[PDB]
C-alpha cells in the first residue's frame, strides 16, 4: 500500500499461531512460515510457532495482533508464506484532539 | 526480505550499543552480516550535560 490520504493511517494486522502441525499444514500447506511487515521505519518478521496451548474457547492456536502507523506516503509491504491475517481496512485518523 | 526502497537500498542496518563495565571481555562472533566496531568509545568522565 502507498499512503494517499494525507494523515497517519493506523494499519492493524495479525498472525495466527496454530495449535497443530496438521492444522498448520491444512491451513497453509507449508511450515517454517514467516510474516514480514515493513514500512519506512518499521520492520517486523514474526515467525508463527505451532505448539500445544491450553484449550481456550475450543481453540489452541492464537492470534497475535500488531498495529502500526503509516505516517506520510510511507508505503507498507506485507509479505508472507502463510499465517498472515491481513487488514482490508486501514483506519485513517480524521483529526487530532483531546479524548479519553 | 523485500523492504521499501529507501535511498535505493532495501536492506537495513540494525545498530546496538552496549557498555563494557570493568574488565568485561566482549566476544563478537559471526558467520556474516556483522558490522564490527573498530572504535570503542571510552567515557572520560561523569558529569552533567544535555
Ligand atoms: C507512492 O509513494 C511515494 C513514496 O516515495 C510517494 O512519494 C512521491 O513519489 C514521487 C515519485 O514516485 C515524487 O513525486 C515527485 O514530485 C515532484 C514535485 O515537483 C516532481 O518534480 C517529480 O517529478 C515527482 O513527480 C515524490 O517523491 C512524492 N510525491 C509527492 C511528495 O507529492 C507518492 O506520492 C506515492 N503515490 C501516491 C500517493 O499516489
Amino acid at each position: 500500500y502507498n499512503n494517499t490520504s494525507g494523515e497517519q493511517m493506523l494499519i492493524i494486522w495479525g498472525v495466527h499461531h496454530p495449535n497443530d502441525e496438521t492444522e498448520q499444514r491444512t491451513l497453509y500447506q507449508n511450515v517454517g512460515t514467516y510474516v514480514s511487515v515493513s514500512t519506512s521505519t518499521l520492520n517486523k518478521r514474526s515467525t508463527p510457532e505451532t505448539a500445544t496451548r491450553p484449550k481456550v474457547n475450543g481453540q489452541g492456536g492464537r492470534m497475535e495482533f500488531f498495529w502500526t502507523l503509516l505516517d506520510m506516503w510511507d508505503t507498507i509491504n506485507f509479505e508472507s508464506t502463510g499465517n498472515l491475517i491481513a487488514p482490508e481496512y486501514g483506519f485513517k485518523i480524521s483529526k487530532r484532539g483531546s479524548s479519553g
